[PDB]
């Protein structure tokens, strides 16, 4: 019983490795998709048809607390700020948004990249905001210690660094 | 004994890849929808509704349908149910309800004894967000969800 | 120690209950593949249809039947709702296991049947001696399985996946 | 007490284990049910074409690898159509695609095909395995375990499928 | 009470051997559905061992050519990376400085067009590449683009087909596209 319980023991080791080998398989069905990763990044854009509506990629922030006035700040590339955002109260966890690519003028911003910067507060108190831009998966790579994500222009990631899949 | 507790580690470790694993292949609901606990009801497009459901572990089922304002709108019994999950697809009058949202309320009965009955509800799957205890499905608006809790894929 | 390694085991059982309980429900994120195509279940009907356009061709919901044992004269008696024979089919010798068919929509008499729900009755025998057929009945997938007008099924009771 | 118990519960273990393995068969399928798209590669002959005309892919399985290979083209009346020299080939399995043309350069006509398959290694000859293509229609049912509907060719199980296209 | 005893021992024996079988079916169904999920890839292209790069037009007019993707494995850190790209012939028709990349694998798309600023004519094409961390020349392993066309079965262990370039493992290859 001593020395079997040491080689259930080992098998068991062994069969975990073997469960990573799915593991990067399975990654592959990321691809296509995109994802939320921490960053500040927006992108704008315009189809090459006309009467095409301009779109941004997605953006978010992740909260340890709950908070009641959460406000987004985006800017332009020279770092003039081209339209603030009023988005309401969120619980702890992880929140997705999508701008409408309009300034507060009402006008439709150019193509292009913008940046977020989130502020968050419950009861005047501020808390920790981290900010999630859009990233697509492009590939899957292989690591030292385990496959990794292609995002591309935004570089590698783990999985574990993903806050949410689209 | 060091076997015994290395064994508990290990298979914990193994626990914790296999639902991640899946929340990988939760990409795959992205898309489509899924049933899990509630009772909201919206409506929006001949006039559809959004699913409902109830789970048993009876032989009497009425289910009352109230509005916003609390107003009472349809009750229908079509029959008995067998345990497991069974999720199903106009007011009173016969006029149609108005655009908007809804709540149900389920009785379920065996002789005229309650039974414990949990209402089941429609989500539209966005998404696949990581959570605190383990990964979570994104449901937009209704919030998030895990696969245990989730009774019917639709 | 002992007293020890007793409450670690009945944890490692629980632990192992859960791994159990995980495997069931990613098998039914599977499943919802399924809802786009069609399958074949244990069932009688079969439906017929002309679409609005010119050139309409009626259809037929395929069927089918599984054997334990092979047969060597098999026939398709096709009823309709009032119980009336519409179709008497001959198919041939079969192998044991399952088999799919499709009727072209047409009555004994050669005219193409008006659109409705129709029900199968398929008798086999080898050499003689009767033997045990189940017919087998044509279902669109709605959900995770949920077939809706069918009702709903288990996967391991579905025979095949079109 | 606690044996036929026991007895009772390395069975139980089992039925449940059981079920298991049923499951397992039906999440083959639903993986399968992506396969039905494109097609595999078995045992066999046969080489379509049909309308620029394109054929069927041809293959051949190897258990050493060869110094000579060539793969002869008949048609239906059993004349042959074409010969052809590939190159060589390591052992295992290869799949190729013959141009649907005969040796003076002109198309074949839309119809079947066969294929004849000799290898040899330094004069020695070897088992040479012809492989056929076949397009999934479905999934069915067997006794011991799931099989795959090629439709036409019929069924076969999963270990003789020898490549998957 | 004895013969009874013996009985129920010799079941437990045989039954523990039966489930040792009926788990090595399900080890076995794994393998078979681990490459019913590989045939995920088969749509996929990935990237292996090779300095192969690829360039093309389409039949449309209008086209602009382009090329399969390359890249290079590394097992340390290189601050210098140079990138030259040959032809059949053997000249050099573009020289690509790639900069400082991290160790692991890092892949890139040539523009397909030589150093004067004209487009490459469509062919093979090879790419060599030397990767130095202060002076100190590492190995480089170069990578290029390959088109997963199906999954096959070999004598060990499944592989997959990428056609022209062969055959190769799954533990072989250095990134998924």
């Amino acid at each position: 019983t001593v020395s079997g319980i040491e080689k259930l023991n080992t098998t068991l080791g062994a069969i975990s490795g073997q469960i990573d080998n799915s593991q990067s398989l399975q990654a592959t069905t990321l691809i296509g998709h995109g994802v939320m990763v921490p960053g500040t990044t927006i992108l704008a854009g315009k189809g090459a048809e006309e009467g095409a509506v301009t779109s941004t990629t997605p953006f978010g922030v992740e909260l340890q607390q709950p908070a009641d006035k959460v406000t987004a700040t985006i800017t332009d590339k020279d770092g003039r700020v081209v339209r603030t955002l009023e988005i309401g109260e969120l619980r702890a966890g992880v929140h997705t948004f999508t701008w409408d690519g309009k300034q507060t003028d009402g006008t439709t911003v150019p193509n292009g990249s913008y940046n977020i910067a989130i502020t968050a507060s419950n009861g005047g108190t501020q808390l920790v905001a981290q900010p999630l831009q859009f990233a697509l998966v492009q590939g899957v790579t292989k690591g030292s210690n385990g496959n990794l994500l292609d995002l591309g222009t935004y570089g590698t990631t783990t999985l574990d660094e993903v806050r949410q899949i689209i």
